[PDB]
């Protein structure tokens, strides 16, 4: 069974992008004058967590206008219900992820058939697609297909300025290859190894200051919060950090097409 999250404390990341995750499950909160858009929904056991956090910070649950998220597996997803239930969030979703998100997962190319990976069925509000924004009160969000992980999963960038300095934000969505996914003649997902290379190339090509990602142990988030709280001039600007993870995972995707090709 997956490992249930414990508490993170919420904290300001740059500008108007918040943390308001888990200390594993990474969910962001970003504040606009016209309301607030949230990223993950994590686990059903994390949305009071997630209200809680929110409100900590002083802002309203009831304010959340946009729910996404990074890709469709229950540990990024499975509270979209009981969020849109409560806030009446419009959920919007990459094209490629949506029928998982409308079967709950009983559509995945991989968990189709593994009733533990099951999540509260939605309907998605809006039906996003590569390179697509999505804007509130003058921020913009960019939807980058990023596939492999899921068939759509989704690295969101934004543009941030603090201390008077611009900065591109990456929230890496995934580009892990999970335990026993098949990349060589794949039966449901032929394409997979094809979309992972894809994914690699946009990544490594990618402007990248601002290091996030949808799992808090991809960016060093409890490292870096240490830094926060310690004064330090922003560690969640982590350029170097950002290109070193990538060039990780595409040589860990090689590493394991080496694996199903050849061992
Ligand atoms: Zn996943
Ligand atoms: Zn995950």
């Amino acid at each position: 069974a997956y490992p249930m999250p414990n508490p993170f404390p919420p904290f300001r990341i740059a500008g108007n992008l918040y943390y308001v995750g888990t200390d594993d499950l990474a969910s962001y909160l970003i504040v606009t004058p016209r309301g607030n858009i949230l990223i993950n929904s994590d686990l059903e056991a994390n949305v009071p967590m997630i209200k809680a956090s929110i409100k900590k910070l002083g802002f309203k649950f009831s304010d959340t206008k946009i729910l996404l998220i990074s890709h469709a597996h229950f540990d990024h997803a499975a509270g979209s219900e009981l969020i849109k239930q409560q806030t009446k969030a419009k959920y919007m979703v990459m094209d490629e992820d949506v029928s998982v998100i409308l079967s709950g997962g009983k559509s995945d190319f991989h968990y189709a058939n593994d009733s533990s990976t099951y999540f509260t069925q939605s309907t998605v509000d809006k039906v996003l697609h590569d390179g697509e924004r999505v804007e509130l009160g003058g921020t913009v969000l960019t939807a980058h297909l990023t596939p492999g992980h899921t068939r759509g999963c989704t690295t969101w960038t934004m543009k941030l300025k603090d201390h008077g300095k611009q900065y591109q934000a990456v929230i890496i969505g995934s580009i892990g290859v999970n335990p026993g996914y098949k990349l060589v003649d794949n039966i449901t997902y032929p394409k997979i190894a094809e979309d992972y290379k894809h994914s690699i190339k946009v990544l490594e090509s990618m402007r990248c200051d601002i290091f996030l990602g949808s799992h808090a142990g991809m960016f060093d988030l409890k490292n870096k919060y240490v830094l926060l709280s310690k004064g330090q001039n922003n560690p969640f600007v982590d350029p170097t950090g950002c290109k070193n993870y990538i060039e990780q995972k595409a040589n860990d995707f090689y590493t394991e097409l080496k694996k199903q090709e050849t061992g």
